């Protein structure tokens, strides 16, 4: 709803590996730490929604901002090796590239297209935006 809480979509939700507690880490169903993205059931109606598009543009939420950003990304790739105050020198998966402000506390928010959501803010900062594509994951049905 207020886009800094991860996706509901179902009875399922959708958070960062970062961002994630051990309960809902031991009882994830799906886990990706190189995309970082956990997949966990929830008890709740999910009112949330996958993209099944290709779409290379949409807006993302700035928590820190408290503001609605439009951004064109770039295409779901492996970037550069860097380090955080969470994490290691590493490598992340399916990362769409875009230009915006970003902040360490913004981790978490939604990007969204028509369709619907399609991927959760990594990191960011100096101009460049990181999110991490989770188009692969709408399983809305079974
Ligand atoms: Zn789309």
């Amino acid at each position: 709803g207020p886009g800094f809480g991860g996706v509901f979509v179902g009875s399922f939700k959708i958070i960062n590996y970062h961002l994630a507690t051990i309960e809902e880490r031991q009882s994830a169903i799906y886990v990706d730490w190189q995309s970082d993205v956990l997949v966990t059931p929830i008890a709740a109606h999910g009112r949330h929604q996958i993209a099944r598009c290709k779409c290379n543009t949409g807006v993302y939420y700035c928590r820190h901002r408290d503001k609605s950003y439009p951004v064109c990304f770039e295409g779901p790739g492996i970037q550069w090796i860097e380090q955080n105050e969470y994490y290691p020198a590493r490598y992340q998966t399916n990362v769409l590239l875009a230009a915006g402000p970003a902040e360490a506390g913004d981790c978490g928010g939604l990007l969204v297209c028509p369709h619907g959501v399609i991927g959760l803010l990594t990191a960011g900062g100096g101009g460049i935006v990181a999110f991490t594509d989770i188009r692969n994951l709408l399983w809305l049905d079974t």
